[PDB]
C-alpha cells in the first residue's frame, strides 16, 4: 500500500518512463488512481479528480476503460486458463482471435503471429520480409525503405526506419542499420511524388526487402496524415518492383481513422500488416503480425523451414480473449456511424483554433485531431493549462492531439476539443 | 468452438513459436483448461489432467489460477485497467519498481518497465550504449558475451545469442556483429576468465557491456556455470570500464535456489533484465534494472534521457499480478522449498544417469534437465509424456523440466518419472 506522495517519492527515485530521465524530470509524472469509461482520476493538489483521457492512453482505450464486456471476458478467461506455452499447445483465444482478424483484415491476410507489443511485431515483420526472400533466394533484399515522417517502435530494427530527426537518427550514428528513405510524404496526393517514390525506390529494388509504411496516419513522427491514393502507388509500386508491402497499422487500426483498417481507404492490401495498440482494447500488451498465404509458405518452404520468432507470452489467453471481446464489441455495433460523429465532433470543436496566431494547421481524420502549432508547446504549461479544463492531454512538440476513445459523447468531445484549442491560445499568447 | 474446430483454424491462421505454416509435423494439443500444477489437455476427444512440467515456458512458478494472483487482477481490473505511463505513474508501478529494487543484487536502483524479455534486453543494450555516448566514448558500442545464450528474438537481441542456436548464419549482413567469447564451462577454471579478459582487453575501447545469463544458460542449452565466472566477468568489467549487464529473464525468482542467480556469486551486475516469471505467468511484463550511475548518465547526457517507450509500459494489471507474484515468494520459506524440489528433481532424476541415450543429469534449483545423445523427437516424447499425465516439450536433446514451486513431492517424482520414461524412449527406439 503507498499513498500518492509515497508513490510519487518512489518513482522519483526508481521509475523510469516513456523518453524521460531519471532525477531531470522537468515536472513530475500526475499520480493515477483509477480508471473508468473515458475518465481518468487522477492525483492533483493531493486529490482525486476525474479527467478525459483524450489521448485513449496512447491510442489503447478505444472502448473506455473497464468496459464491462471486456472486464467479463477478461474474469471468464481467468476461471478458465490464464497462460499456457504456445509452443505445441492450442487454445480458445488464439483460435477465436486469429479467425476474427483474418476475416476482418484487408482481403489477403490468411495467418496470425502474435506478440507482445507493437516494436516487436514490427521485428516480426521485418522477420517476415527478410526470410520471406531469403526463402525465394534472394539474401540481397535486405534492407527496408520508407518515407520520412514514420514511427514503428524504439527496439533497433523499429528504429532504422523511424523518421531520423523524430528518432534521433544523429545520436545512434554508427549502431542502426542504414535504411532507404524517401522524402516526407505530402497531405496532398501528388502522382509526381510517387513516380520520384518509384524512381528512388526502382534504383534500390535489388537491395530491398520491403517498403514499410503507416497507412493514411504517421502518428508519432509527428501526426500528419496523407491521401490515401499513395497507397495505391504504393501497392502498384511494391508489385511492379517485386518489393514486399508492409503496413504499419499499430496506431491506425480498429476503426480509428474512419475505416477498419487504414489501408481500407485505399482499397489496398498490405503483404505483411501490423497491429496492436487497440487489439485488447487496451487492457493489455499484445500484438500480432499478419501475412499472406504466400508470404507464410515462403517463410515455410526456405532453408529455415519456420519464422524464427517466439515470444515467451506468444498468444496468452488473458489478453487473447479480451482481444476477441474488444474486436467483437466494435463490430457488433455501429462502429463506422460512430467514427464519423467522433470526426465531425473534432472538426467542429477544432474549427475555431484556424484563427489562432500560433496555428499553422488543423485537422482531422477519423477519431483523431490535431492542432499544429508554429513554435514547441510548453508541456510545463500546456499539461496543467489541459487539466485545470478536465482534460489529459499530451503534447509533443508543435502538435497538440486528441485521438479520443470511441464511446466519447458530444460532450465529452466538445470538453476535448475546448481544451485543445485553449492550449493553442497559451502558446500564442 | 470444439477442439476440433480450434485445431482447423490453427492450422489454417496461427503461427507458433518457431513454427511454419501448413508444415507442422504435429499438430498442436489443445488446452481447455489450466489449475494448480495441472492443465486439462484434449486427447483423442477426450479431457485430461496433466502435470505443467515446463511451468509453461518458465513462466508459472506459482502454478495457474492461484488465488492470491487472481484476486490480485481482479482487484486491479476493479479500479484501473490500464493509463498511459508518459506524464502518469501509479501504484501498481511504484510498489513493483520499490519490491524489485530492495530484492535485486545491490545498488540497482532504477527499473524500466516493458513488455517482454527481448525488449528490455534491447533496452539494457540501449542504457549500455547511451551511458558511454554521455561519456564521450561513443566508440563503446559493440556487445560482449560468451557462446550457448539467449536473450531474445529482436534484432538486437539476436546478435548476442548463441550465433549456432540462433541460426546466424541465417542472418548473414543482417546482425550487429558483436564479440564472442568460447562457451562458459561448467566448472571454475581460472584460465577461461583469463583469456575472456585478454578477449575482452582487444575490444575494451568498442564495448560498450558484456551481456551473460548468470548461472544458467537456458534456451541456449539448459547449461550450467559456477558462480565464480561471475565474479571475474565483474572484476574484469570493472577494470576495463565495460559495463556488465545480466539477463536474468530465466533464472530469476527463485528458480535456480537463489532469488536471483547473481546472488549465487554476490555479485551486483550494472544493468539486469528479468521477464518470465514476473507475473506468476499471467501476463507479459519484464523489467530492465539499472545503477544509479548509469541512469545519471544517460540523464546527463545530449539526449537527456533514454530513448525508449514502450506503449503498455508499465501496465497496471502486469505490475499488480507481478506485485501479488513476488511477495507470494517472498512471503512464504521459497529457498527451503526450492532446495525441496532439486533434491525430489534430483533423486527422481538419479535413475536416468544409466539410460544408453543419456550422457548426463544435472539439476539446478527448480530445474531439472537430462541430456541426451540424440535430438529428442517430439512425436514420440510429448504423447509418452502425457501417457504419464506430464506435459513436457523437450528441445533438441534435453528432455527438461522447470516446474511450479507448487508442485508436491509426489507430483516431482510422477514428473521426474515421465521425464525418465521419455529418456528411455529416446534410447529405445
Ligand atoms: C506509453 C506512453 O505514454 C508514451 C508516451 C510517449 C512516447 N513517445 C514520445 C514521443 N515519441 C517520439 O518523439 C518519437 C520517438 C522516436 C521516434 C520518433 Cl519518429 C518519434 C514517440 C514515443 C511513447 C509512449
Ligand atoms: C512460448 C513457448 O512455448 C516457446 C517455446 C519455444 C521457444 N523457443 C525459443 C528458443 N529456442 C531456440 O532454439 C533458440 C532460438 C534462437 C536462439 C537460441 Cl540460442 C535458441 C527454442 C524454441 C520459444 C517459446
Ligand atoms: C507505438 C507504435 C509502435 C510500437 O508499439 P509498442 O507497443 O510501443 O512497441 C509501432 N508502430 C506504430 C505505428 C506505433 O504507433
Ligand atoms: C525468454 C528469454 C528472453 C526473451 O523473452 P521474451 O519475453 O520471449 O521476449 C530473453 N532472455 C532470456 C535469458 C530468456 O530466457
Amino acid at each position: 500500500g503507498l499513498t500518492p506522495e509515497q508513490i510519487i517519492a518512489v518513482d522519483g527515485a526508481h521509475l523510469w518512463h516513456p523518453y524521460s530521465s531519471i532525477g531531470r524530470e522537468a515536472v513530475s509524472p500526475v499520480v493515477a488512481v483509477a480508471a473508468h469509461g473515458a475518465w481518468l482520476t487522477l492525483i492533483r493538489d493531493g486529490q482525486p479528480i476525474e479527467v478525459l483521457d483524450a489521448m485513449s492512453s496512447w491510442w489503447t482505450a478505444i472502448h473506455g476503460h473497464g468496459h464491462p464486456a471486456l472486464d467479463q471476458a477478461l474474469t471468464t478467461q481467468l476461471r478458465v486458463m490464464n497462460h499456457v506455452m504456445f509452443g505445441g499447445l492450442t487454445h480458445e483465444p488464439a483460435a477465436r482471435l486469429a479467425k476474427l482478424l483474418v476475416d476482418i483484415t484487408p482481403a489477403g491476410l490468411d495467418t496470425v503471429f502474435f506478440s507482445d507489443s507493437g516494436s516487436v511485431s514490427v521485428e516480426v515483420a521485418a522477420k517476415m520480409a527478410l526470410q520471406y526472400w531469403r526463402g525465394r533466394g534472394l539474401p540481397g533484399k535486405r534492407r527496408l525503405m520508407t518515407w520520412r515522417g514514420g514511427y514503428h517502435g524504439d527496439t533497433f530494427l523499429a528504429m532504422s526506419i523511424c523518421d531520423p530527426h523524430g528518432g534521433m537518427h544523429s545520436l545512434w550514428t554508427d549502431v542502426l542499420a542504414a535504411q532507404v528513405f524517401a522524402p516526407q510524404v505530402p497531405r496532398d496526393y501528388d502522382p509526381a511524388y510517387s513516380a520520384a517514390f518509384e524512381a528512388q525506390l526502382a534504383q534500390h529494388a535489388g537491395e530491398l526487402a520491403a517498403v514499410v509504411v503507416e497507412p493514411v496516419v504517421q502518428g508519432a513522427g509527428g501526426m500528419r496524415f496523407h491521401d490515401p491514393r499513395y497507397l495505391h502507388d504504393l501497392r502498384d509500386i511494391c508489385r511492379r518492383y517485386e518489393v514486399l508491402l508492409i503496413f504499419d497499422e499499430i496506431a491506425t487500426g480498429f476503426g480509428r481513422t474512419g475505416a477498419l483498417f487504414a489501408a481500407d481507404h485505399a482499397g489496398v492490401s498490405p503483404d505483411i500488416m501490423c497491429v496492436g495498440k487497440a487489439l485488447t482494447g487496451g487492457y493489455l500488451s499484445l500484438a500480432a503480425t499478419l501475412c499472406t498465404a504466400d508470404v507464410a509458405h515462403t517463410i515455410s518452404a526456405g532453408a529455415a523451414g519456420a519464422l524464427m520468432h517466439g515470444p515467451t507470452f506468444m498468444a496468452n489467453p488473458l489478453a487473447c480473449a479480451v482481444s476477441v471481446a474488444s474486436v467483437e464489441l466494435l463490430l457488433g455495433q455501429d462502429w463506422r456511424t460512430r467514427i464519423t460523429e467522433l470526426a465531425a465532433g473534432l472538426t467542429a470543436g477544432l474549427d475555431t483554433a484556424r484563427a489562432l496566431p500560433a496555428v499553422t494547421d488543423v485537422r482531422v481524420c477519423g477519431a483523431i485531431g490535431v492542432i499544429e502549432c508554429d513554435r514547441p508547446v510548453d508541456l510545463a504549461v500546456a499539461t496543467p493549462a489541459a487539466l485545470d479544463r478536465g482534460v489529459w492531454l499530451r503534447p509533443f512538440r508543435n502538435l497538440v492531439y486528441a485521438m479520443p476513445p470511441y464511446i466519447c459523447t458530444p460532450a465529452e468531445i466538445t470538453q476535448i476539443t475546448s481544451a485543445m484549442v485553449e492550449v493553442a491560445r497559451l502558446v500564442g499568447s
